[PDB]
């Protein structure tokens, strides 16, 4: 079926957490996830 794939974690650039691979900012540091780990072309 469907696969929008951002659920693919992100790794942060300040606190370097795995989150909850949804997060749109980290649980603790609350960085974006548009200002870390970049995914394919998809939004
Ligand atoms: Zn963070």
């Amino acid at each position: 079926g469907h696969m929008p794939k951002i659920n693919e974690d992100w790794l942060c650039n300040k606190c370097g957490v795995q989150n909850f691979k949804r997060r749109e900012k980290c649980f603790k540091c609350g960085v974006p996830k548009s200002e870390a780990e970049q995914k394919l072309p998809l939004g």
